[PDB]
């Protein structure tokens, strides 16, 4: 008897840690240690999906003495309206109600055209440069930050100011750095809201200023813009880096994609499903039980912490036959859980798919000989950041 302790070791730079797979074959739910409180870890797809849709399972902590968390996690939960369990129902409903209409078909179609031109321009630059080139810096980071600038209605150069603020806000290793970084986001957002009040445009804060005939406080609006800035680019960057690495590992599928860019949507769903980095700590959705729940034969009691392993679930043979294999031809793939599910289902997920699709429509058709310029083993997943990610992807082509 040995209590498994998160995070588990991963000898590979991607995938699911061996011990996590071992637990998943044993059963759907396991008691594990973590950096703080012990938690139920749910590993199989069926149970993860069902509990993500169970409203007794909430982001907010209902416990009388909530355990102290990193500043990073505290900011993340606060941005998701999860910091006060008594107000979370009304606050979270308002948050989704105000943000979902910002991702309208009209905005997404215009965004798609611009995204497509931007990738073409990014790849022409990449192709004109001399190897070795950091693909992370000149492609992965640049497209999603471009998109956030357009969402917020600010010049592209602004991403040179804010492009590391998600990383800094979500650094679990340094509470002081986390708070200084978030203070910069807050300052920047408030200045931006004040300007959109007198110089609006076709962007999301202008629409929020106009919403509820302006009943929303500037702080309400800046809060929603902080969620857009801080969630709107970093994960997409990481998925671009991860998707490149997966397609380099699977040359048969990659060549198919280069030949037929109509396979890009399929590739993108496989990228999202299999794209798990390092120890995959960001592929765990955290929740607390607000009521008793029976899972398998395990009783989750009110107040317990629950780790919902969407990465492990996405690899689950029960849902995806040979779940570890990259396959563009998965007939009618069970919807992966990489955007979550249920009440907090990712709000930017159509935008992210549009971005990823534009990228992988073009990348290996524009640079078919693109390959890693360093061994895979030299790529370092940043475990201390809630959002993880690699810091550089050296490539030749
Ligand atoms: C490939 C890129 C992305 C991935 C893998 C991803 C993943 C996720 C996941 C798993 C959740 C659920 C978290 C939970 O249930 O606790 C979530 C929530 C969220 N995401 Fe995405 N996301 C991505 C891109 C984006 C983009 C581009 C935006 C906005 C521009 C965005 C905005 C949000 C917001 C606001 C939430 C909170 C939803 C809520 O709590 O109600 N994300 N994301
Ligand atoms: C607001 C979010 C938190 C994430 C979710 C995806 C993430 C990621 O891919 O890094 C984050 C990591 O931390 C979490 O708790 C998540 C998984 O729930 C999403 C962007």
């Amino acid at each position: 008897t040995d209590l498994p302790r998160l995070p588990f070791d991963n000898p590979d730079i991607m995938g699911i840690a061996p011990q996590m797979l071992a637990l998943q074959k044993e059963g759907p739910i396991a008691r594990v240690g973590t950096a703080g409180e012990d938690a139920w870890l749910v590993t199989r797809y069926d149970e993860v999906r069902t509990l993500l849709a169970d409203r007794r399972l909430r982001l907010s902590n209902p416990n009388p003495q909530p355990s102290a968390k990193s500043a990073a996690r505290a900011f993340m939960v606060a941005l998701m309206a999860g910091d006060d369990h008594e107000t979370e129902p009304a606050r979270h409903a308002q948050m989704r109600s105000l943000l979902i209409p910002r991702f309208s078909t009209r905005r997404l179609r215009l965004m798609k055209t611009r995204i497509e031109h931007h990738v073409d321009e990014l790849l022409d630059q990449l192709a004109a440069s001399a190897p070795p080139v950091d693909l992370h810096r000149v492609l992965s980071f640049r497209l999603p930050t471009m998109v956030v600038c357009d969402l917020l209605g600010v010049p592209l150069a602004d991403r040179e100011r804010f492009g590391q603020w998600a990383r800094g806000t979500f650094d679990q290793s340094d509470n002081e750095h986390s708070a200084n970084t978030f203070q910069q986001v807050v300052d920047y957002m408030l200045e931006l809201v004040a300007r959109k009040r007198v110089e609006p445009g076709d962007d999301i804060l202008s629409e929020l200023i106009a919403e509820k005939d302006g009943a929303l406080s500037d702080a309400d609006i800046a809060h929603l813009g902080n969620a857009v800035l801080l969630f709107g680019y970093e994960t997409t960057i990481v998925r671009i880096d991860l998707g490149t690495l997966l397609l380099l590992r699977n040359p048969v599928q990659r060549a198919q994609l280069a030949e037929d860019p109509g396979l890009a949507p399929a590739a993108v769903e496989e990228i999202l499903r299999l794209g798990v980095g390092g120890k995959g700590s960001n592929a765990l959705i955290p929740r607390y039980a607000h009521g008793d729940i029976t899972v398998g034969e395990t009783v989750i009691r009110t107040g317990d912490a629950v780790m919902l392993a969407i990465g492990a679930a996405n690899y689950d043979d029960r849902a995806f036959p040979d779940g570890g294999l990259f396959d563009l031809t998965r007939v009618r793939p069970r919807s992966h859980l990489a955007f979550g599910h249920g009440a907090r289902h990712c709000i930017g997920r159509t935008l992210a798919r549009i971005e990823l699709t534009a990228v992988f429509e073009r990348l290996f058709r524009r640079l078919p000989d693109l390959r890693l310029a360093v061994p895979e083993e030299s790529l370092r997943w940043q475990e201390h950041r809630i959002t993880g990610g690699f810091d550089e992807i050296p490539v030749t082509f």
